[PDB]
C-alpha cells in the first residue's frame, strides 16, 4: 504492498504571520501540478466577520516539493475572502488545449458575514445595467457608474469616485474604502461571490472579478462558494461547461444547494436552481424542511451531474440533473451510506476504471460528529431508467477507509497524474492543515 504518506501539514498557526487556516481546496491541473488553496483566516480560526481572511495557495509540481505558500486575494481591512473553489478547466484554441484555473472565493466587507448578511445583490440595475451600490451613514442609496462616477439617489452627480478596488475619492483626496467599517460610503454589508484565474499553472493570478451582478438574486442574503472544487461538464450537449457548486440562503434563512455554470469559459453566468425547487416547493420562499447547504458535484458517464449535499438530515443528500446543472430532479434521496453529520465533503471524478466500471472518490468525517474522516470508492451501475426515461446511476460503495480516526472536518479530494489520490484536510488540530497521498490499495486494506 500500500501506499499512504505521513500527512504534512502545507499550513500552520504562524505561518505567513496568520494565526488561523481553514477550507481546503484542492486541484491538479493538466500539467500535473496540485494546488492546495486555503482560507489565509489571519486573526483567527473563526468564520467573518471580524477576520481579515485571505485566499492563499500551495503548489506541488509532478516530480517536485511543496512550493511555499503566498497570498493570492487580500482584500482591505478585515473584509474577507472566505470559501474557496478550485477548477482546471480546458478551451480548444487553435488546435492546442489551453488551460484555465478558475477559483471563485465569497466575499464581505467589513462587519458582514453569515450571521448579519443583508439581502440584495449589491448592485443596482438602471436600463440593463448593473451599478455598484453605496450607502451612506444616514441609508441613502448611491450608484458607481461609468468612469467610476457617485451618483446619489436622485440621479445626480456627487464629489466622489470610487476606483475598482473600492478606493473612494472626494475631490482628489482619497477618503475611505467602500469595503471599511470607517468609510464614509459603504458598499452594502451583504455576500458576493469572486472569481480570479490563472492561465500559467496556478503561479499567478488575475484580479478578481465580481460574479454577483445579473447572477445573484436580489431576495438572496447568503451567496457563497461551496468550498472545494467545481467540475467541467465532459460528456453530452453541455460538454465544457464549467460548473461550480455554490449555495444561498432566502428572506426565511433557509439555505439551499445549487450551482452556477458557464458556456462561455467563464465569461458570463447562470444560476441553476436549487435542488430544493420541486414542483411543490421554491427556495425562494420555503421556510421549514432539511436545508441543503455545501455541496460538491460529479459527472456521470452520459453527462448526468450528481451533487452530494452537506444538510440537516443525518444523512448526505444526492441530486440528480439532467440538463447540466440548470434544474434538478424533484426526487432527492438519502444515501444511507454516507452519514453526514453537518460537515463540509468532498466527492471527484476518478479517470481510471475500477473493476470495470466508473468510479467516483468520496470523503467527510463518518460519524455523527466531526471525527473519523473516511474515504469511500464508489462504483457507477446502470439500473434501469426514471419516469421521463432517464438513465438511473447508482453508487456502489465498495471500499470505506479510515484516513483519520480522531478529529476531521473540511475536506478535498485531488487525483495525481500517476492515478493515486491526494487529500487535504481539517483535523489536526486548530489552523492545521494537513496534506496525504494515497493509492487505492490503501483503501481496499483495512
Ligand atoms: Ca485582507
Ligand atoms: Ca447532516
Amino acid at each position: 504492498d500500500v501506499y499512504k504518506t505521513q500527512p504534512v501539514e502545507l499550513f500552520y498557526p504562524g505561518y505567513l504571520e496568520s494565526r488561523g487556516y481553514r477550507i481546503p481546496a484542492l486541484e491538479t491541473t493538466k500539467k500535473g501540478t496540485v494546488l492546495a488553496s486555503i482560507d489565509v483566516r489571519n486573526n483567527g480560526d473563526h468564520d467573518a466577520p471580524n477576520n481579515n481572511i485571505d485566499v492563499g495557495i500551495r503548489r506541488k509540481e509532478v516530480n517536485g516539493e511543496w512550493e511555499e505558500g503566498k497570498v493570492i486575494l487580500d482584500y482591505p481591512g478585515k473584509s474577507a475572502a472566505i470559501d474557496t473553489s478550485l477548477m482546471s478547466a480546458t478551451i480548444e484554441e487553435n488546435g492546442i488545449e489551453k488551460e484555465r484555473i478558475f477559483l471563485i472565493v465569497t466575499h464581505f466587507p467589513e462587519g458582514y458575514g453569515f450571521p448579519n448578511t443583508e439581502g440584495g445583490s449589491g448592485y443596482k440595475e438602471i436600463d440593463g445595467k448593473y451599478y455598484f451600490i453605496l450607502k451612506d451613514a444616514q441609508n441613502n442609496e448611491y450608484t458607481v457608474r461609468e468612469d467610476g462616477i457617485v451618483y446619489n439617489s436622485e440621479g445626480n452627480e456627487t464629489d466622489y469616485v470610487m476606483k475598482n478596488d473600492k478606493t473612494l475619492i472626494q475631490n482628489g483626496e482619497e477618503v475611505g474604502n467602500a469595503l471599511l467599517s470607517n468609510s464614509p460610503l459603504k458598499a452594502v454589508g451583504t455576500a458576493h461571490i469572486e472569481m480570479i484565474y490563472s492561465d500559467d499553472d496556478g503561479n499567478t493570478w488575475s484580479e478578481p472579478e465580481d460574479l454577483n451582478p445579473g447572477l445573484k438574486k436580489e431576495w438572496m442574503k447568503f451567496f457563497g462558494t461551496a468550498p472545494g472544487k467545481g467540475i467541467q461538464i465532459k460528456n453530452g450537449e453541455h460538454k465544457g461547461r464549467l460548473v461550480f457548486p455554490i449555495y444561498y440562503t432566502n428572506q426565511n434563512n433557509f439555505q439551499s444547494s445549487a450551482v452556477i455554470y458557464s458556456d462561455d469559459f467563464g465569461e458570463t453566468w447562470k444560476l441553476g436552481e436549487s435542488p430544493i425547487d420541486t414542483a411543490s416547493v421554491s427556495s425562494e420562499t420555503v421556510s421549514s424542511g432539511t436545508q441543503l447547504t455545501e455541496c460538491q458535484v460529479v459527472e456521470m458517464p452520459n453527462g448526468q451531474l450528481k451533487l452530494f449535499m452537506r444538510n440537516t438530515g443525518s444523512y448526505t443528500r444526492i441530486a440528480t440533473s439532467f440538463d447540466g446543472g440548470a434544474t434538478w430532479h424533484d426526487e432527492v434521496p438519502e444515501d444511507t451510506s454516507l452519514r453526514e453529520p453537518y460537515c463540509q465533503l468532498s466527492v471527484i471524478n476518478y479517470s481510471g476504471k475500477i473493476n470495470g466500471k466508473d468510479a467516483i472518490i468520496f470523503s467527510n468525517p463518518d460519524a455523527s460528529s466531526r471525527v473519523n474522516g473516511s474515504v469511500k470508492v464508489g462504483l457507477i451501475n446502470e439500473n434501469g431508467t426514471y419516469d421521463n426515461g432517464e438513465p438511473r446511476y447508482e453508487f456502489d460503495w465498495i471500499y470505506n477507509k479510515t484516513v483519520k480516526p480522531g478529529s476531521f472536518a473540511y475536506s478535498c479530494l485531488t487525483e495525481l497524474p500517476d492515478g493515486n489520490l491526494g487529500l487535504f484536510y481539517e483535523g489536526e488540530g486548530a489552523g492545521r492543515m494537513a496534506y496525504t497521498e494515497f493509492d487505492l490499495n490503501y483503501l481496499k486494506f483495512n
